[PDB]
């Protein structure tokens, strides 16, 4: 349904130690989970593995897919941040979100794959902390995420 919200995928990459992998925006001070639209024709885990590759350099047998959201969770843009006079204009996005467990060492992290590198830093940081520090706008979306996965990624330690 062509609702304004574009189709996209995130990732939660876990450890055994109850922490997830968080993300600094390429030549930036802020920080994120991977995250990235899936294309026409494209399934969201097919797109998910795409990305995992292009923005963190992992590939399907650096991970396990522990958990994914059957359905959409949906933010709206901040009005201000709508781009208008644009195709197509997007009023916000709507996720599909797996939790994958890093399996490989932390070294196998690799952000320079891609020609435009999405980030350029990451760190492990307690599973809840990016519920509290995402953009505003995320944040029910994150709520949801976290909420979802948090048992899973506990029972590993
Ligand atoms: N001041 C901040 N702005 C943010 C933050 N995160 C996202 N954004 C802003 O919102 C815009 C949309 O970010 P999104 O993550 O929803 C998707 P984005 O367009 O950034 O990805 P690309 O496909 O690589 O262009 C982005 O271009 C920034 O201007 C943040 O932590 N702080």
């Amino acid at each position: 349904d062509d609702d304004g919200y574009r189709p996209n995928v995130g990732i939660v990459i876990c450890n055994r130690q109850g922490q997830v992998m968080w993300a600094r925006r390429f030549g930036q001070h802020s920080w994120q989970f991977p995250q990235g639209g899936i294309n026409p024709g494209e399934s969201a885990e097919q797109a998910m593995y795409r990305e995992l590759f292009e923005e963190v350099g992992l590939s399907r047998k650096d991970v396990r897919i522990l958990a994914s959201t059957r359905n959409w969770l949906r933010y709206k843009l901040p009005k201000r941040l709508v781009r208008w006079d644009t195709k197509p204009v997007c009023i916000g996005q709507k996720q599909k979100w797996f939790l994958l467990q890093l399996v490989s060492g932390d070294a196998e992290i690799n952000m320079q794959t891609s020609s435009t590198p999405e980030f350029d830093g990451w760190r492990w940081v307690s599973y809840w902390y990016p519920v509290r520090q995402v953009v505003s706008f995320k944040r029910d979306v994150y709520r949801r995420v976290m909420a979802a996965f948090a048992s899973v990624v506990m029972s590993l330690q």
